[PDB]
């Protein structure tokens, strides 16, 4: 008796509507085929420049984006090593930005958050390698992402991260999908990876957006980056006595991910992140930045999720918040990183603030803040028009 | 106009006889065979399974041990090890029809590809309660040292059916009096053993002591599955006519003639509906982690491309499927949702563009499909 | 600060973006247009005179800052010239993003 | 290392023009004698500018000087300069927007900032010379040729 | 009437290959050629080799003609180094490119390019011709050039160009690329050569290498110069439907690749198999025999053969030279061999496998057949 | 002089800028396609056939 209910269905209406939307879904599925195709390749040194703004293909029905991302590291100092932050090849990439063929944002986060929402979607840390006892030889045998622990003085080291931009929800739900046959107008990617101001840091310095941490830092420097985009997309769409067979729910929704800070966190107090409304969060992260010291839930009291009126759906202390986590990606994200599912019922209030996101931190160091991360649906339309984040 | 609803019906119908059968019948999974002895005398076995019921596989145990009889070298796993414990396997039914033939390490990679995971293996978690590897299901020593004898378990399961809920490619063995043939060959001290230098392919051992090795012994038991008391109708079995009709085979074959830079195009055939593809690039008996591939691609001929990858991108979308890597060299390709189906043979081929090639490089090919019944199963 | 304390100050819309993010000397550049000189230290303008700021919806469009370095006690102080619609100024309005 | 740039400009909606903010850092290592800035000074650090649209049809293409001139013409006064005053509120210098060093001495490195508009549209309420992009094809190209 | 789906689709193209040729008649009597630099840039090798130009999206796009320009010093303390039979032709290492579609053409080696660029000319690529002319003619300017020997403590300086082709030639645009819109960038992708690549010791394999010579070791790149210039018509004509455009020609591509080749065994056939499907224009066959490279001496003959085991032109090496010194009025290098298949492409599926046949009369140890092809070759159809 | 003296040679016109800007020995570079050898120093070829 969070509110406003199933009613929100009513509202919409155009069972019709939806009926069509799934028949349409599903004769793209069957009738079109898949393709993954490289669409851009560079390499360049962040000394020169760190921002790229990639063209995608304007072809069929686009899915996403899958961006791999080199790195040599080289650690010039003349004895003192560096070690993996806790996020490490996940900061390759600082920020992703995308515009589709109509001038609509859809995704616009960071790195992290983007590979945090790749893991939970997987189900488990995103790409990796599982170890098991099988004595045939499976294994890391590829190093599909990867990062030496430590790089000591005056070693190079090889990173290698990838990171899955979404526009379609899954590969068989297409809400968020982009349509990109009908227009000569371009999409944008843009992809703003880390350089040597971002990369590394000092011992005693905030480690959150750094890929390496210690006292060589000061003289580490990227010997180059390189990356690729390859490019998921539906061809030989079908046709019918309309014309092409399309979702146009689907079509017409978009699917993003989205990131926010706030501050203003006080020992013992409830520190309320408010959801905007018109969006529908499927997922949320909140990583607690505590003054550049990240822990394994001992700051924290309990978190929550609570709606106006009736109080917390899930107020929970850390341990158990991170047991439901555990049941949804296998392990527990990085120290500090918090996430909360709710795909099923996603948190849509109609009214603006009526849902928050709850930290009652038990300690709240200087410049201690929340940063957090979305994944939601919204009509496009909606967006467009009526919707801010952010709760003061 | 007719033909497609005339399919949608048939299709619809196949799916409710299906179900009736999973529904009604019940699971039995029985040992069929065991046997033990000494590959210096015999490995090739003619495995004779029982005519029950709806046959939808064999669990294939084998475990043996093996001797290092050198004075002072060591023999080490090769990449498949115990995987070639089994060189081939080849399965006919009561119709003289043949469905799998492929190698012990392609059947092995396909019963880790279908379960999402290295087969029947023990994930490795923090749990303080002691789960882990207790029973060493699949298991062989990394190493036999000099004078030492390492004992070994393997585990296949030979697939009809395609599924426990997909009864495609099983087969209906309470309808005659015919024979059902399942061929097993064996490792045997000619093909176990790898000198240094050697290829390792087929071998599961290989290192400075191996022309000194030996098995003292390999025992095997199959246990078949299948599904007994089968729901009875009106005209009689109520059974799926289009799954017992199809053929659901894994097999291999091999390519050579591959050339620096150049596409290497290993062709589909037409008729077969192409499930997964496998390809293990043994150059010239060494395997490499992708650094001797440009890339590997699906394609129309000389067109393009619907997935032509970097070796790694190609190893993430693996990862997505089996959560790990296939050995070094060994690459994967899931079409399970729209299986490679040409009408005309070769209209798609599997790419590899080498960076790298040496003396007797191959690639050997390993496929799952689908293929095709010209008539229906003998019914009463 | 001359700008040295800022990577950049935009104004945004929720759903498209920013309509103008640029870095301080660029943004003190349209303001030199204005007024034919800079404001100053740490002062900002921005002209919004021809296609004024209104929302229909509370904060449909906000003013950003994104700080290189940030002291103690920091915050911005904001001055604002509007029309409003007297009624609606009467009823319905505060100021505040928290 | 080099000195010729292709910016490749993004297809939105009617473009109008480009502003280009151009910054530079210049040692002078003589070991006893200066320079001192010439007439143009920081107007010459992008040599010439050459614009294409859509259709690869060629507008402009000219010196930075010059184009620098059009746009202080187009200003009513120097582009984009802080105008002096008696004003005790301080006002003036404060964003250095446009600014060069008089002189750099031996020995020393000075910073210089130029900003240039590299016009499409004739002015802000006058589209004329505006580019579209409703046309289905390439993209735009602002050749930018620094000094060196 | 009875539908005869193959004679059918056959006459379907017929009619598309004569639109196709009227459709280029009209653009090459219709829109303007321009040549216009995209980059230039000056490096040292030792601190970058590889570079990825970004070609302007202009147009109908033809191809580029790369200068590069180096200076090279030998501080041996006496030994000089001299010319390899590639030399400048070895400046650049590898050159890839990349159309809108990231769609790779040609993926090739300069060497290879190098020839293809000459047997195209039908001389040696923007070479000066001597003749006994009194009027002041000759190598004026030094278009490409490289000094015989870098002596001891002395500076060289070279001057190299490659024309990368889209389009087959000025008047046939089969393999151009297409500028009417939308698309991606290609990534004219330039691999140079460096200190590791450039100077072979006395007895190493010179194939890659500038130069080789007693004083190879204390050999250096001073720097290297690079300026590429696109190629392409502009003012394309529009029509009706809007740009009038050859579509077969855009929809193909003209690519040079090359690959290694080893196996070689004295007087016996090495075949090498022409991949199919492709329409191979030329095949250059360079024998590198262990690092040795010999006029002919150590080979039988070459031949292009067909299955049936019937040669079209099995030919003694003097003799397949000769038949090379008719299309570029000279010889190619020591154990360079070229094949011009372009009236009647190498293009299996018209008649059976095809293979390009070397019998060796001697074979050193590490020896192979490096192979370039020049090749147009689009999709292919059929049915019952 | 053999090019030395020239930055670059073109033909220019009244719409796009130039049709071929290039350095003299980019210049030469299309005279050898058209004559097999370079003209004599200070003479410059340009073929608009």
């Amino acid at each position: 008796v969070q509110q406003l209910t199933p009613a929100q269905q009513a509202a919409l209406r155009n069972q019709q509507a939806m009926a069509a939307n799934l028949q349409a879904r599903q004769i793209v599925l069957q009738q079109s085929y898949p393709v993954i195709q490289q669409v851009e390749t560079q390499t360049f040194d962040p000394a020169n420049r760190s921002v790229f703004d990639v063209t995608p293909a304007n072809v069929g029905i686009v899915k996403g984006f899958l961006v791999k991302v080199t790195a040599a590291i080289t650690n010039n100092h003349a004895t003192e090593a560096v070690a993996l932050t806790d996020f490490g090849p996940a900061n390759l990439v600082q920020r992703v930005i995308y515009y589709d063929p109509d001038n609509q944002r859809h995704t616009e986060t960071s790195g992290w958050h983007l590979h945090f929402v790749n893991t939970a979607k997987q189900g488990a840390p995103f790409l990796s390698s599982m170890v098991t006892d099988s004595p045939i030889k499976y294994g890391d045998v590829m190093n599909v992402i990867d990062a030496p622990a430590t790089i000591a003085a005056g070693a190079t080291g090889e990173l290698t991260m990838y990171y899955w931009v979404p526009l379609a929800y899954s590969e068989t739900d297409l809400t968020g999908a982009v349509l990109a046959n009908v227009p000569q107008s371009k999409q944008r990617l843009k992809l703003e990876f880390a350089n040597n101001n971002t990369a590394f840091a000092a011992v005693g310095a905030n480690p959150l957006e750094a890929i390496y941490q210690g006292a060589g830092a000061a003289d580490c420097e990227f010997e180059e980056i390189s990356y690729t985009v390859y490019q998921s997309y539906l061809d030989q769409l079908p046709v019918g006595q309309n014309g092409y067979i399309l979702p146009l729910i689907d079509l017409s929704t978009l699917y993003n991910l989205e990131n926010s800070a706030q501050a203003g966190l006080t020992p013992n107090v409830d520190f309320v992140v408010q959801y905007a409304n018109l969006y529908r969060y499927l997922s949320t992260i909140a990583v607690f930045d505590n003054g550049g010291s990240f822990n394994a839930g001992t700051d924290i009291n309990y978190l929550s999720q609570r709606t106006a009126n009736f109080s917390d759906t899930r107020k929970l202390d850390p341990k158990t918040w991170a047991a439901q986590t555990r049941r949804r990606i296998a392990t527990d994200f990085p120290k500090g990183v918090y996430y909360c599912d709710n795909r099923d019922k996603p948190i849509y209030t109609l009214q603006y603030g009526n849902v928050g996101f709850v930290v009652n931190p038990k300690t709240v160091n200087q410049n201690a803040r929340l940063l957090m991360g979305y994944e939601y649906f919204t009509s496009r339309t909606e967006l467009v028009n009526a919707g801010t984040i952010s709760t003061t």
